[PDB]
């Protein structure tokens, strides 16, 4: 049948470019630079580490209310790396965020000068001068499992074995290591593991996503491989490859965007293929309104065994998780990770950011704060404030920080860091938004999610639904459309006890009663 490309051309047969390697990323209208060219927009606003300080600070643990898992945010930033990425224009440009004089975690010897480092975004080079700035998304814009066989031809082939239709491995069925040293979060190491997108080694439970649908491939390829001898690898490639990105789209459309968006998920089924739809990902999803992420982290990953004990080399801190693969390969493997993510409710989806990932600190020596970057990472984009961006989406422009938010402390916090509704940072508005009834996300983000969602469902040529191999092989599509992420999990892994809806937490009573007769108690 016919396969996708690897680079995302060819997909919608008039702009052939579009949803492909380094197109634009869409706007929803017009960008908010200074001076309508590169200039940063939010020149008025607080320093993003003020801002950071006044409404992202958090003291406590504070648990989501919809009984959601960490496989949330795991999946979420999955889907996120077959999404977007914009790495840093080259020669870098400097756009640092000052640190408040005193900053007791970035600045304790008041000095008063501290900055954190930020690289503005690569654009494309004709824009930015004489127009608005356009920032390039340089990977498939499509559900297409990008984030497993790569984005270029050279990445994708260096991922395969070409033998059997297999991907490459490495030691215990994990990641291949990067023995030929291609481009990498992380850097050139030959002991990073190499996925189909750059950023795998970011987190090890990032990583534990990219290895089980590696297994999942290969699982596929030998089982059709085995069914149907005298296919050639390419073939065999093809058809597990074509399979994984369908289950891309079914566990996205069928079990994260319910469980997380709820009453505003969209539908899991396409109206039909609209070519007219730009697929090409929105600035403003990207990188402001889709970074829901960073509020849902958990300040640990569970790490868990079949009984549900702890396992013996601990649960793993977020901050030990950071480009480590030693994570994986020394301290239990991948299964751990994925029965741990099941097994934790995520926190609240919120302005507030924990202390692992909003205080990071390298050694007063520096450090990573992910609220400060990506509110800067948003004036440098150029993105609309917040109520702006509401009536872009068609919604009512709020009048009072109340519209807002019905929490006190937000609006206060809101009122002495920006002084009108008119002038938030998306990101910062966009998190602090009221959820709606039986959502865990506000309006914004509901609308804002929901019509990327929809774009990448109905603007997709090969949207499992409408691709002749599926249609020609309807018990394989049946067979796809009741696979759950948990079906994955236990036929890659040594998993057993593993609820059906790894994005919901089990019921309380669970890891006890599994525990009786075999609990450690002293992890
Ligand atoms: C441990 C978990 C995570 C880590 C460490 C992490 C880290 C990062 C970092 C450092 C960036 C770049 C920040 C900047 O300089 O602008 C980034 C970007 C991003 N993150 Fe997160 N993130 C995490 C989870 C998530 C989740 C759960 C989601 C979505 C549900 C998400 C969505 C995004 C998006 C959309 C971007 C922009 C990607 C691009 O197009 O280049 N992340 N993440
Ligand atoms: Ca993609
Ligand atoms: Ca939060
Ligand atoms: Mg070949």
């Amino acid at each position: 049948a016919q396969n996708r490309t690897i680079d995302g051309t060819d997909n919608n047969l008039s702009h052939n470019v579009w949803g492909s390697t380094n197109q634009h990323l869409d706007r929803a209208g017009p960008a908010a630079y200074a001076d309508g060219m590169s200039m940063p927009a939010g020149g008025s606003r607080p320093s993003a580490r003020a801002v950071s300080n006044g409404i992202a600070a958090q003291t406590g643990s504070m648990l989501n209310d919809r009984m959601l898992s960490d496989w949330v945010w795991q999946w979420g930033q999955f889907l996120d790396h077959d999404l977007d990425l914009t790495d840093a224009a080259s020669p870098a440009e400097s756009f640092p965020i000052p640190v408040p004089m005193g900053d007791p975690f970035f600045d304790p010897f008041n000095t008063g000068t501290q900055t954190i480092g930020l690289s503005r975004s690569a654009y494309d080079p004709a824009t930015g001068s004489v127009d608005a700035r356009q920032q390039m998304n340089q990977i498939t814009s499509w559900i297409d499992a990008s984030n497993v066989y790569g984005s270029d031809m050279t990445r994708a082939n260096a991922l395969r074995t070409m033998s059997g239709g297999r991907l490459a491995t490495s030691a215990g069925d994990l990641l291949p290591f990067n023995t030929g040293g291609l481009p990498n979060a992380g850097g050139t190491s030959p002991s990073l593991f190499l996925a189909g997108d750059v950023r795998s080694n970011e987190q090890s439970g990032l990583a534990a996503v990219h290895t089980l649908f590696v297994r999942e491939h290969n699982r596929l390829a030998d089982q059709i491989a085995a069914a149907n001898p005298g296919m050639g690898d390419e073939d065999i490639y093809q058809q597990a490859r074509k399979i994984v990105g369908a289950q891309m789209q079914i566990i996205t459309y069928n079990e994260f965007l319910p469980a997380l968006l709820g009453s505003a998920a969209p539908s899991p089924m396409s109206i039909g293929y609209d070519d007219s739809i730009n697929p090409n990902i929105m600035n403003e999803f990207a990188n402001a309104c889709y970074r829901v992420g960073h509020t849902m982290l958990s300040p640990t990953i569970l790490r868990l065994d079949n009984a549900g004990n702890v396992i013996p080399h601990g649960n793993l801190a977020l901050q030990d998780a950071f480009f480590n693969p030693n994570r994986i390969i020394n301290e239990g493997g991948i299964a751990p990770i994925l029965k741990g993510l099941a097994s934790q409710a995520m926190q609240e989806i919120d302005n507030k950011i924990v202390d692992d990932v909003r205080n990071f600190l390298f050694g007063g020596s520096g450090g990573l704060d992910l609220a400060s970057l990506n509110i800067q990472r948003g004036r440098d984009h150029g993105l609309p404030d917040y109520n702006s961006t509401r009536v872009m989406m068609g919604l009512t422009s709020v009048s009072s920080f109340a519209d807002i938010s019905s929490d006190p402390a937000v609006q206060a916090a809101l009122m002495s860091l920006y002084g009108t509704v008119n002038d938030i940072d998306l990101w910062v508005g966009a998190l602090a938004e009221d959820h709606l009834a039986g959502s865990s996300v506000g309006e914004l983000i509901a609308a804002v999610l929901g019509e990327q969602f929809t774009r990448l469902r109905d603007g997709d040529r090969y949207w499992y639904e409408r691709d002749d191999f599926f249609v020609n092989n309807p018990s394989l599509l049946a067979e796809l459309q009741a696979t759950r992420l948990s079906d994955i999990i236990r036929r890659n892994s040594d998993i057993t006890n593993i609820q059906d809806n790894v994005f919901l937490i089990p019921e309380p009573a669970t890891l006890g009663l599994l525990m009786f007769g075999a609990a450690f108690l002293r992890k």
